[PDB]
C-alpha cells in the first residue's frame, strides 16, 4: 500500500521487508520489476528457509536448513530476524513463543562441531565471504544479529587472540613483551618466537604490525599527555592575557591532534554518512570522548576573554576529571579486572534510587531542624549553605553542636531521628547495593560476563583499525593515508576450487552431528522403554 | 627447593633487615634511619609469626582464606589511586591555584584522601566561610557511595567464592 | 497416561499375565 504512493502484494514486497530486516547481507534478492516465473531460482533451499521463518513455523525450518548448504551463516540470519519481529508483533501470548525461537543454538551447535576437527579450516569457514547472502561475513551478521552466546563460543575466542598477537607467539610473559618493547635491540634476538637488512626491515614491520604493540603505545601515550595536562593545569594556569605558554601550545595541538584521531576512528572506518554517525553515536565511549573535547574547546575560550580568567579555568580542572574517566576503558582486556568494571557498570539502579531516598529524608529533616533551632532566616543562599553542608557533613563525623545544642552555643527528636536513618539507610543501602550485586553479579556471571567478552571483541576489532603511530604522531599517518588516497584480512576469499572443498567439508560435518543428534535420541530411556511397552503388547496379543 | 616456599623468603628478608640495621651502631650520623630500619623488621618478624597458627584446625582456613584473596591488593590500589589523585588535582587547582611547592602540595593531597576517610575533616582549610563547596560534596558522596557498595561487596562476594 | 511409572505398572502386570498363562 505505501508503494502504491487474491492479496495484492508480490515478490517485490518481499524484497522489500527483507532489506528492511538485513541491510546489507540480503539486499539483492528477487532483482531480476519481478523476473519471469518460469525460471528456477538459483537456489530453493534458501528460499525455502527463508519462507518458513517468516511464516513462523519451526519444525519445518529445521528441515529446510538442514539440507541446504552453507549452513552457519543461515542459523545466525535468522536468528536475526526473528529476534527483529518481536517489537512487531501485535499479540503478547504469540510474541513469547518466537522469542523463544533459539535458532542461535543450532549456530552454535554446527560451530561447535566442526571447530572440534581440523580447525585451520574452521578459521577458514569462520570469516569466508558468503556467496548467497550478498557477500557478507559470518562475523559482521553476528554482530547485526547481535548474538552474545556466539561470541561466548571458545572458538570465537582463539580466532580473536590469534588476531591479537599479529604474528608473535600466542603466550609470551608480559615482562618479556614489556622488555620486547622497551630495547628494539632485544626484538632482532629470539626471546620469543616469531612467526614467518630486508630481513631486518620484516622483523621490524612484524613486530610493530601485531595490534597488541599498537595497544600498549596507545597506553604509554595517553599516560604521557594525562602527565603534560596535570602539569600545565597545576601550575602554567596563569592571567589569560600573560597566562598561556609554549607548553599550553603544545598541549592544544596535542588535543586537536586527539580529535583528529578520533574523527578519522569514526567516519573513516558503511554507505551512507548518516549510517556511520549513527554507528559512531552507537558506543558510550565515542560519546564520553566527545564531551571531552566538547569541554576542552570552550574551556580555551578562558585564554581570550581576561575577565572570565576563573571559570574557564575550573571548566578546564573538570576536563581533567572527563579524562580520567576516560582512561577506565583500557582496562577492558584484562582477564581479572574487566568483570569488576562490568558488574559496576551494570548497577545502575542505586543512583537514581538512592538520590530519591536520600533526598527525600534529607531535606524534610532540614527544613524541620532548621526551623527549629533558628525561626528566623531571612536568606535563602545561607539557608541553602547550611541546609546542604549538615548532612553532607553528619555522615562523615563533621557535627557542630556548637550550633545544635543551646547547651553549646528539641534535641531527643533530633537523635531519634539520625538514629532512624544511620539505621535505616546503613541497613537499606549496603544490602540493597549487596542482593543487587550478587544476584546482579549473578547476572553478570553469565550474560555479563559474556559482555566482557563481546567488550573485549569489540576492543580487538577497534585497535585492529588503527595505525602503529600515536595520538600525537597520527598527524602523518592520516595525512599520509590522505595523500595516498588523493593520489590513487577477514574480508579475503579464496577461488573456486579451495572454498569448493571446504563447503562439501562443512556439509559432511553437519551430516555426522545430525546423525549424532539422531542417535543419542534412540538411546533415551524414555524411547526404550516405549519400544520395550510396544513389543510386549505385541507379544500378548499375539499370544 | 629452599626458594620453593614463601616463608622461607620473608625469614631471609627479616635477616637481610636486621644485617644492614646493624650498621647503624657503626655510623653515627645515620643513627636515626637506622633505628628505623630495625623499627620495620620489628613488623617482619610479627608478620613471621603468623606462619606459627598453622597446625590449629580453627585458625588456618581463615589465614588460607586472606591469602587467597590477592586481587584486592590491585584493583582496590588502581581503583583508589585513580580517583584519589584526580580529585586531589581538582579540588586544589580551586581552593589556591598559587602552590610553589612540590613537597608542600605532596603534603596536602596525600594527607587530605588520607584523612578524610577516618573523620579528619579540616573545613577551616576548605570552606571559605570557614578559613565550590557543593562540587566537593557530590564528589565526596559519590566516592563514598561507588567505593563503599564497591569494596565490602567485591572482597565479600570474592570472599565466598 | 505417560508418566513412566504408569508405563512401567502396564508393562508389569501384561509380564505376569503373559507369565501365568504361558
Ligand atoms: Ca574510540
Ligand atoms: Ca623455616
Amino acid at each position: 500500500e505505501e508503494g502504491r504512493l487474491l492479496p495484492a502484494f508480490s515478490l517485490h514486497e518481499v524484497s522489500r521487508v527483507l532489506k528492511d530486516f538485513l541491510h546489507d547481507a540480503c539486499r539483492g534478492f528477487y532483482q531480476d520489476w519481478l523476473p519471469d516465473l518460469s525460471r528456477k531460482s538459483e537456489d530453493p533451499w534458501r528460499d525455502l528457509f527463508l519462507w518458513a521463518v517468516l511464516q513462523n513455523r519451526y519444525e519445518m525450518a529445521t528441515y529446510f536448513w538442514a539440507m541446504g548448504r552453507e549452513g552457519v551463516a543461515a542459523a545466525l540470519a535468522a536468528c536475526k530476524i526473528i529476534k527483529e519481529m518481536s517489537h512487531l508483533e501485535k499479540e503478547a501470548e504469540v510474541a513469547r513463543t518466537m522469542r523463544e525461537a533459539k535458532y542461535e543454538q543450532l549456530a552454535l551447535d554446527l560451530f561447535s562441531e566442526c571447530y572440534s576437527n581440523s580447525e585451520d579450516r574452521a578459521f577458514a569457514l569462520l570469516v569466508r565471504r558468503n556467496h548467497s547472502w550478498s557477500r557478507t561475513t559470518c562475523l559482521h551478521l553476528a554482530t547485526e544479529a547481535d548474538a552474545k552466546a556466539f561470541f561466548a563460543h571458545d572458538g570465537v575466542q582463539a580466532f580473536l587472540t590469534k588476531i591479537w598477537w599479529g604474528d608473535m607467539a600466542t603466550g609470551t610473559p608480559i615482562l618479556r613483551l614489556l622488555g620486547a618493547f622497551t630495547c628494539p635491540a632485544l626484538i632482532y634476538t629470539n626471546l620469543i618466537s616469531f612467526s614467518e637488512a630486508a630481513f631486518l626491515l620484516t622483523r621490524w614491520r612484524k613486530f610493530w604490525g601485531a595490534p597488541v604493540t599498537v595497544f600498549l603505545g596507545n597506553v604509554v601515550m595517553y599516560f604521557a599527555f594525562l602527565f603534560l595536562f596535570s602539569y600545565v593545569l597545576l601550575v602554567d594556569f596563569r592571567p589569560p592575557p600573560q597566562g598561556p605558554s609554549g607548553s599550553e601550545v603544545t598541549l592544544y595541538f596535542w588535543v586537536f591532534t586527539l580529535v583528529l584521531e578520533e574523527i578519522r576512528q569514526g567516519f573513516f572506518t558503511d554507505t551512507r554518512l548518516v549510517k556511520k554517525f549513527t554507528l559512531y553515536v552507537e558506543d558510550n565511549w565515542n560519546k564520553c570522548d566527545m564531551v571531552a573535547i566538547f569541554l576542552f574547546i570552550v574551556g580555551v575560550t578562558c585564554r581570550m576573554v581576561p575577565s572570565v580568567f576563573e571559570a574557564g579555568r575550573t571548566v578546564l580542572a573538570i576536563d581533567f576529571m572527563v579524562f580520567t574517566l576516560r582512561l577506565i576503558h583500557i582496562f577492558a582486556i584484562h582477564k581479572q579486572l574487566g568483570p569488576k568494571i562490568i558488574i559496576v557498570e551494570r548497577m545502575m539502579k542505586d543512583v537514581f534510587f538512592f538520590l530519591f531516598f536520600l533526598s527525600v529524608w534529607l531535606v524534610a529533616y532540614g527544613v524541620t531542624t532548621q526551623a527549629l533551632l533558628h525561626p528566623h532566616d531571612g536568606r535563602l543562599e545561607w539557608i541553602f549553605r547550611r541546609v546542604l553542608y549538615r548532612p553532607y557533613l553528619q555522615i562523615f563525623g563533621q557535627i557542630p553542636l556548637d550550633e545544635i545544642d543551646e547547651a553549646r552555643v528539641a534535641n531527643w527528636l533530633v537523635i531519634l531521628l539520625l538514629v532512624t536513618f544511620l539505621l535505616v539507610t546503613n541497613v537499606l543501602l549496603m544490602n540493597l547495593l549487596i542482593a543487587m550485586f550478587s544476584y546482579t553479579f549473578q547476572v553478570v556471571q553469565g550474560n555479563a560476563d559474556m559482555f566482557w567478552k563481546f567488550q573485549r571483541y569489540h576492543l580487538i576489532v577497534e585497535y585492529h583499525g588503527r595505525p602503529a603511530l600515536a595520538p600525537p604522531f597520527i598527524l602523518l599517518s592520516h595525512l599520509s593515508l590522505v595523500l595516498k588516497q588523493v593520489f590513487r584480512h577477514l574480508e579475503r576469499d579464496l577461488p573456486d576450487p579451495v572454498d569448493q572443498k571446504i563447503i562439501t567439508w562443512e556439509t559432511v560435518q553437519k551430516e555426522n552431528f545430525l546423525s549424532t543428534m539422531e542417535k543419542r535420541r534412540r538411546d533415551s530411556e524414555e524411547e526404550v522403554l516405549r519400544k520395550t511397552a510396544h513389543r510386549v503388547d505385541l507379544i500378548a496379543k499375539y499370544i
